DNA sequence: ATAAAATCACCCGCACAGATTTTTTAAAACGCGCCACGGGATTTTTAAACCGGTATTTAACGGTGTATGAATCCCGTTTTATCTTCCTTTCACTTTCTTTCTCCAGT
């Protein structure tokens, strides 16, 4: 939907451009956390689905 | 360049039918041993053949009235003879990669 100059100028030039360089920080959280999200099992995706959006969302801080 | 008509991959949960994969279990087997059973040589007893005779019990024979066996006509069942096929295989050809041989401009 975007015309060639305005993806270039906005992604493409590389004066003008940002972008994310990804590293991994500890092998082991980064594992078990693929394992919970990309698994075959349904109920640990489940749970941290409603664990990190249900809940942890109404702060209780006001500070 | 305008019209007419078509086709396929993946993501997300859940329930179930079907296809491997271990795991357990009952049957078959092997080695060793002993005593239950059958062979051989005497005693004993009884099953059946044999004479009677008598008293029944069966089968062959002569009428009636059916039930069935061989023949005919079909249609689903299974066999056998008869076509096409995909993987194995090499193999001559082609292509593509690697090393070598010069040219050759520059100093």
């Amino acid at each position: 939907e975007m015309n060639p100059e305005q993806l270039w100028e906005t992604t493409m030039d590389p004066e003008s451009r940002r972008m994310l360089r990804v590293t991994v920080k500890d092998a082991i959280a980064a594992d078990q956390l693929f394992t919970t999200l990309m698994g075959d099992a349904v109920e640990p995706r489940r749970a941290f689905i409603e664990e990190n959006a249900l809940k942890a969302a109404n702060i209780d801080i006001e500070n």
